[PDB]
C-alpha cells in the first residue's frame, strides 16, 4: 500500500549536502545531494560564481530516490559563491561559500598531450 501525495512547496524542507560543499579543486567535481521530504513541486537549480566573476560549470541530474546530483567543476582556483534556489526561493543551504585549492601536482606523469 503505496499513498503517497505531493504536499505544499516548501524551499526550507530543500536538504543540500556533500564534499562539494565542503571544499572544491580546480577541474574536480563538488558532489552535491539534494534530499527533498516535503519540499513538493518546483524546480532546482545552482548558480556557481567566484570572487572573479568566474562561472564555473555546473549541472543537475534526477534520481529515482526523489534526490538531485549536483556537481559543479571550477575552472579556476579561489572563493566561489554557491547560489542554489528551489522554486525560485533560496534553500537553507545556500549561498554557501568554498574555498577552492589548485589543481597543481608536485609530481609529473604521462601528460595525453
Amino acid at each position: 500500500g503505496s499513498s503517497g501525495s505531493s504536499g505544499p512547496f516548501d524551499p526550507s524542507k530543500v536538504v543540500a549536502s556533500g564534499p562539494g560543499l565542503e571544499h572544491g579543486k580546480v577541474g574536480e567535481a563538488g558532489l552535491l545531494s539534494v534530499d527533498c521530504s516535503e519540499a513538493g513541486p518546483g524546480a532546482l537549480g545552482l548558480e556557481a560564481v567566484s570572487d572573479s566573476g568566474t562561472k564555473a560549470e555546473v549541472s543537475i541530474q534526477n534520481n529515482k530516490d526523489g534526490t538531485y546530483a549536483v556537481t559543479y567543476v571550477p575552472l579556476t582556483a579561489g572563493m566561489y559563491t554557491l547560489t542554489m534556489k528551489y522554486g525560485g526561493e533560496l534553500v537553507p543551504h545556500f549561498p554557501a561559500r568554498v574555498k577552492v585549492e589548485p589543481a597543481v601536482d608536485t609530481s609529473s606523469g604521462p601528460s595525453s598531450g
